[PDB]
């Protein structure tokens, strides 16, 4: 639950292309974290030659605000003086 717990995540992630130990060389933050990011990637890659299709990932802060769908500019946002009856038209 350390500020490091992230690295022991986005280090776990996939890399068909490149290997952990080199991957980590790229990481500006703390050697405090480099550790995490290394052991993690290392182990997920260990396991990546066994439960496979059919792995499956549990998560840490799975918390981002997203909405799949968009919503338009509303319209008919006007204010009117209405004399017992008034009627405006519009498409």
């Amino acid at each position: 639950h350390s500020v490091v717990k992230k690295c022991c995540y986005d280090g776990a992630c996939v890399n068909n292309d490149e290997t952990c130990e080199q991957r980590a060389a790229r990481i500006s933050l703390g050697p405090r974290c480099i550790k995490a990011f290394t052991e993690c990637c290392v182990v997920a890659s260990q396991l990546r030659a066994n439960i496979s299709r059919l792995h499956m990932k549990t998560l840490l802060p799975v918390s981002k605000p997203e909405i799949r769908s968009y919503f338009p500019e509303s319209w008919l946002w006007e204010v009117h003086l209405v004399p017992r009856r008034k009627q405006l038209q519009f498409a």
